[PDB]
């Protein structure tokens, strides 16, 4: 799996409050995360099934 | 039906305010609740119809 | 997991092509899958999201 | 729970194929059909959180 | 009609601010209000279609 | 209303099948069509509520 | 074009800051305003295809 | 306006049947049109939106 | 690339958080950013690939 | 960028007609493919947005 699966998952400075998904690499899943709406990491997932299949 | 659909709903620390289904035992129903966005424990369902599915 | 995590997908005699999710446990991953719109089993989840936090 | 909750699924004359939910008063729960997309009767919910609420 | 369609809306006790339509008797149209995310009346549809078939 | 809300549905010539809204003055309802996705008329609403609120 | 879609965007007294679309007769183009969740005028687009079909 | 805005809509050799929208600059207005899901050309938009901001 | 694409993205004066795409020249790819509702700009999308295709 | 992406898009044997992006080196843009609903290859995402961030 690439790297940035392994990053825990960033908000960023914006004030939304939108539902992302990360790798969370020590569960061996995606979780969900409020992401601020701007400054993503990529470890970040607009989509579940986008994330469990870059990084799971 | 599996055992966490007997578990209430869990809002979680973060401070979205997303609406979710979990499964109301006592109500035999899946209903709404807020889940802030992150933390989400298994009786949490995006979608209705997965609710009903997996725990009704 | 839930034993219905176990069976494989079923689309079922319907006549839609619409995407939806399964656990697939030999991949240890939820993927997607072809429902027909009728008669569908439990290993069948409209949201990835839910389909990883019920069988993942 | 209304009356028509009781009438089975209609698809209609048309010829789209689109999933909509119905409440199956045999198993108390409602579930998916294929409707065609013109001439719907009561029982058709285009969410499933409706049809629950509605005839559950 | 079902007799719940002449109820007012209820937002209910949670802080969301979701949009769901309402039957308005007096006005015979369904229209919109501000849900709050839990312990929902029957009045309530998260589908405009679905409250003017049911109560329309 | 406007007068466009007594023509009625147009599908149209296209061959994609997707479920649009339409007044139907006789029944004083919206309800749902199937639109071949080009050559749109006037009544034909993407949003149930667009079209109760414009053809209501 | 009706003549409602000359209006200027009401928001309305509600709380919730939803995204809606209304013709700008001076720019002739449909643009964002948000809609507080109640008390919709007819200037006000759930969809923004509608807004230009109904006004444009 | 961009001068792709003048191009005309383009469905492509794909199979799919996915309904865009396209800046129609006889009518001067976006419009829907059937794209096949594939080598879209740049007059060829997923939201309305966007179509009538950057061609309207 | 349309010039619109190099300007910064604007947010706007009014107060919903929305997110919503821009073409980020300097990194030259599109990304998010919080609209607030109105007076938009012409580098706002309210689909990534609008953003990539019309900016890219 | 991760190696996937340089990899041409997959249909698969199913007969399902979804759009997906998958990251086309050679234009070093995102666009889209018809996905045929299973077995699909990791150059393969629902959001443009995922698509973008992973492999642009």
């Amino acid at each position: 799996r690439p790297d940035f699966c392994l990053e825990p998952p960033y908000t960023g400075p914006c004030k939304a409050r939108i539902i992302r998904y990360f790798y969370n690499a020590k569960a061996g899943l995606c979780q969900t995360f409020v992401y601020g709406g701007c400054r993503a990491k990529r470890n970040n997932f607009k989509s579940a099934e986008d994330c469990m299949r870059t990084c799971g």
